[PDB]
């Protein structure tokens, strides 16, 4: 009657494959997981100049999807009693004790509500000392906890604090503790010399080959690299947290808890959450210029839905990512590209595929 894998391949070919020609994207990996079966589809080239095909070993930059690993590490720490989300940063980074930023709690930092932290650090902040000084010098603007402004520094600081609580630097937290707990084998903060042959180039808007630049608190905000099989395993863990040991199970479940809303989007830890079924437009609205780039007053959750879906977009200058999962249908999807394409196109292609399967 047509086997499931060919059916999924056809749906992906209908919806994702034409994006490659349309946006001149050299390579793409799309996976679906459904009831513990994994489907992997690969297209084009990880390196144009080397004529190297995209494949199950290709390492892609996840950009802001990296925030999901940061949130997971925070969930892991918290459920191990190493932090409380009501703590402030000065408890762990002692140089911030009794400074204005120490009036902001960990949860407000992870969910972008300090009320005065912008998308990026200033370009001049690079070293560990400059990051410290930035935070010591910080002062409040909007009332703490009431306005969401999506921010690398805000969740970067959370990440740093989480690492300090676990007595390891943040790259070691992911590479030694969190990745191995999720069973991931090819995910990295720092890609080692022996895997560089698998690290795709990203491609900028003139299709020039580029990779992410080092930056302040880059790892917790946008600095993870992974493969399609790994990303499918991560979606599998979010769909089936009960199959994992206690510590990481509780961590995953902690990332799913909604904390506030901005209209139809519930801000969980890392993940954005929606009432399921969700319309396409609700998912598109989560990624509008007004939500992503500007401050928005938040609202206490006044309807908690029974059934939810979760997504997150991510980009670096040279790469695009989108992950989405729906626990009720035990289904999820990952897209990786080595050229940014509009977030709208990622969300819609994924919407059509997930809704058509079966
Ligand atoms: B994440 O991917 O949501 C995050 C935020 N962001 C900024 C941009 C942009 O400047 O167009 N796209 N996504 N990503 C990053 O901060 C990593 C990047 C740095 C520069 C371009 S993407």
């Amino acid at each position: 009657n047509t086997p499931k894998d060919q059916e999924i391949k056809k749906l992906v070919d209908q919806n994702f494959k034409p994006l490659l020609e349309k946006y001149d994207v050299p390579g793409m990996a799309v996976g679906v997981i459904q009831n513990n079966k994994k489907y992997e589809m690969y297209y084009g080239l990880q390196s144009v100049q080397d004529k190297k095909a995209v494949n199950s070993n290709t390492i892609f930059e996840l950009g802001s999807v990296s925030k999901l690993f940061t949130a997971t590490a925070g969930g892991y720490a918290k459920n191990k009693g190493k932090i409380s989300f009501d703590d402030t940063p000065g408890k762990y980074w002692k140089e911030l004790k009794n400074t204005p930023i120490d009036q902001v709690n960990l949860l407000q930092l992870a969910t972008y509500t300090s009320g005065n932290l912008a998308l990026q650090f200033p370009d001049e902040v690079q070293t560990d000392q400059q990051v410290l000084t930035f935070f010591k010098d910080w002062k409040p603007k909007n009332p703490i906890g009431e306005y969401r402004q999506y921010s690398n520094p805000s969740i970067g600081l959370f990440g740093k604090v989480v690492a300090l609580s676990m007595n390891k630097p943040f790259d070691q937290v992911l590479e030694k503790t969190i990745f191995p707990a999720l069973g991931l084998k090819h995910s990295y903060v720092n890609v080692p010399k022996t895997q560089m042959q698998n690290y795709a180039f990203g491609y900028n808007q003139e299709n020039q080959p580029i990779r992410v630049n080092p930056g302040p608190l880059d790892a917790p905000a946008y600095g993870v690299k992974s493969t399609l099989p790994d990303m499918l395993s991560f979606i599998h863990a979010n769909l089936n947290p009960q199959k994992y040991p206690t510590d990481i199970q509780r961590a995953i479940n902690e990332t799913h808890q909604g904390r506030y809303q901005v209209n139809t989007m519930y801000q969980a830890l890392g993940w954005e959450e929606f009432s399921y079924p969700a319309t396409l437009q609700t998912l598109l609205d989560s990624n509008s210029e007004q939500i992503v780039m500007k401050p928005n007053k938040v609202t206490a959750i006044s309807k908690e839905p029974s059934v939810k879906m979760y997504h997150k977009t991510g980009s670096t200058s040279g790469f695009g990512t989108y992950v989405v999962f729906i626990p009720k249908e035990n289904i999820g999807l990952v897209m990786l590209t080595n050229k940014r394409i509009p977030n709208e196109e990622r969300i819609k292609a994924a919407y059509v595929v997930l809704n058509a399967i079966k």
